[PDB]
């Protein structure tokens, strides 16, 4: 008649339990679907992102309007080197023809906990950014971010 | 009818954000091209290569039209020998069959960070002139700049 | 557009004061 | 039938005993149960603090509902500073903008057994002050109290 379809929580299954109640809360718990990028630990959660990208801007004085031109030069030099560089040096992005030189202090010191976490948020656009490349003129890089 | 030709940035890519805003500045970041040397950190910066070019330009005392004959043996003296000598030490370049001594002191002091990125400039042509002479005579070194 | 190139005395950088003065 | 359950208590275990009666208590030994930190001597004792507290209050001249507001500065002052300051010396605590000077004498020698276990009653609310700030700005100290 009817073909029976099985259920997703049998009712011979444990259930965590303390003390006669259970820990969990289990009606809401089909009603949450977070993707897997943001409750992962590979990448730094976005309140320590708005730190480091907000300690990071106070140390160049560089205004809100001109702040995410030098994010797009911070990417693409951290994706020939890697994501663990001297903490007293300098990184490079072109006007041109013509080097600027940043400090890699507030890069790496105000980066917590780790500078590759809080590179890792940069990750999707690295992507998108060495395979649009790819097509015009080879982008083997050495690194990631 | 129509081939669906698909997007670098697609809508369903996570772009990194900062309270709200986003960080890149993704209309520029496509128009963004530098080449993969003068942003990598395996090369000293231009602006360091113009202070040990200039800091050793004025230990030896050798004119600004004198200079750059001396480069010509600095490399070539680097090809047989690593780019870690002794700072208390010369190196030689020769005036036809007369070897003419210069002192390594400016050299390896004046270097920032390292002589091997300071040499790095020099790789472009080193592989040019090894090549060069390999076609007349064998020319097997024993180190690189 | 242009590349922000940082200045070397930033404003927010404790210059010593004496009586408000400098 | 019935799983026989361990007492706390067993029969073949040595009481300690004087002259045949117990040293011990127990029947209130299980109904005794004290905090870890209230028992502990990493912190001065009460009656130990209500004695620096007021100690202090009286070489400040400082009334009662004024005295509470300078014990926000001090805990900060001493979370930069070490507990183990000059006693020749003075502690810092802003009118906003404008420092105000508090001599350091009366907190030091007035700090039985030891200002580190006078301090240690602050332990509670020094990392609820740190934590909170380090939401906002970077907050890394270099001692604590």
């Amino acid at each position: 008649h009817t073909v029976p379809r099985i259920k997703a929580i049998t009712s011979k299954m444990r259930m965590p339990k303390s003390k006669g109640a259970t820990v969990l809360n289990l009606e809401h718990l089909l009603e949450y679907a977070p993707q897997q990028i943001d409750i992962s630990n590979t990448r730094a959660t976005q309140s320590q992102f708005d730190t480091w990208y907000e300690a990071v801007q106070l140390a160049y004085d560089i205004g809100e309007t001109e702040m995410p031109t030098v994010m797009n030069g911070l990417m693409v030099w951290c994706i020939e080197n890697g994501t663990s560089p001297n903490i007293n040096g300098v990184w490079v992005m072109m006007d041109g023809d013509e080097q600027v030189e940043y400090p890699l202090k507030p890069i790496v010191e105000n980066a917590k906990p780790t500078l590759r976490q809080i590179m890792a948020h940069f990750s999707d656009v690295a992507e998108a950014y060495i395979e649009m490349r790819n097509k015009k003129e080879p982008y083997m890089p050495r690194y990631g971010l």
